[PDB]
C-alpha cells in the first residue's frame, strides 16, 4: 500500500466500479425496453439501489471476444474513426493494472433528446472468471468498465454538458459457433451496461427510448468495424 498516493484512490475506485459493473450486468431480473433489428439484440433495464435505472444491451458480434477486447483496451483513441458518436477520445493517464483516465466527447442522439456531452472516465479493463475474479488467462469474460471522476485540468466546459457515468462497462464472452455452412467460427456475446446522470429533467419514459436508441445505433458501428476487419483478413 502506497503512502501519499491519489493513485491508490484512482485504482480503488476503478476496482470498486469494475466489481459494481460485473455485479450489475449479471443481475437476473431485467425489463425489455426495446428489441433490436438483428434477432437476439435487446436493450433491457432494471433498478439497482445506489444507481437508479440501469440499461443493458445484449447482442452477438461475429468475431472473437479477444479481438474486440484488444481494440477497447489498447485502441480507445481510434474510437472516433469507426464510431461517429465519439467525437473525441484521448487518454489522460495510465496508472497500472489495466487502469486509465480518459476524456471522451460524445455526440447527441440526433432527435435532440440527448445533447452532446463530454466525460472524464476512470476505467479498468480485465479478464474475469465466472465468479467475477480477475484472471491472467483462460477468461470466462472480458470487461472494460468505466465511471466518471474529476481530474484537475479537465473541468466542465461552459460550451458543453459534463455528463456523469455512474456505472458502465463493455463485457464480452467468447462463443464458438457452427455456422449454417458447417464451419466452426469464433463469435462474441457482447453486453453493454449504461447508467448515466444526464443533468436534465426530461421524463423517464422518453429517456428510456433515447438511451435504447443510442445503444442500438452503437452496435451498428461495432458490426461495421467487425465486417471490415473480416474483409481485410484481420479476423
Amino acid at each position: 500500500q502506497g503512502p501519499h498516493m491519489s493513485i491508490d484512490e484512482y485504482k480503488s475506485q476503478a476496482n470498486e466500479s469494475m466489481a459494481n459493473a460485473w455485479r450489475i450486468i449479471t443481475l437476473p431480473n431485467w425489463t425489455v425496453e426495446k428489441r433490436g433489428t438483428v434477432r437476439g439484440d435487446v436493450v433491457e433495464s432494471r433498478k439497482v439501489e445506489g444507481f437508479g435505472k440501469v440499461y443493458r444491451f445484449t447482442g452477438v458480434v461475429n468475431c472473437p471476444a479477444r479481438f474486440l477486447y484488444e481494440e477497447f483496451k489498447n485502441n480507445l483513441t481510434k474510437l472516433p474513426e469507426w464510431n461517429p458518436t465519439i467525437l473525441k477520445c484521448e487518454i489522460i493517464k495510465e496508472i497500472g493494472d489495466g487502469v486509465d483516465l480518459s476524456y471522451q466527447v460524445t455526440a447527441g442522439g440526433g432527435r435532440g433528446i440527448i445533447t452532446p456531452r463530454d466525460f472524464v472516465i476512470l476505467r479498468r479493463t480485465a479478464l474475469l472468471s465466472r465468479e467475477g475474479r480477475v484472471v491472467d488467462d483462460n477468461p470466462h469474460g472480458y470487461i472494460s468498465s468505466g465511471v466518471s471522476v474529476q481530474v484537475p485540468g479537465y473541468p466542465p466546459l461552459k460550451e458543453m454538458v459534463r455528463g456523469h457515468n455512474k456505472v458502465g462497462c463493455w463485457y464480452l464472452q467468447p462463443r464458438t459457433v457452427q455456422t449454417p455452412g458447417g464451419k466452426i467460427e469464433d463469435q462474441a456475446l457482447f453486453q453493454w451496461l449504461m447508467c448515466c446522470d444526464l443533468k436534465g429533467k426530461i421524463p423517464q419514459f422518453v429517456l428510456d427510448v433515447a438511451f435504447a436508441t443510442v445503444m442500438l445505433d452503437y452496435i451498428v458501428h461495432v458490426r461495421k468495424f467487425v465486417a471490415e476487419a473480416k474483409a481485410r483478413a484481420e479476423i
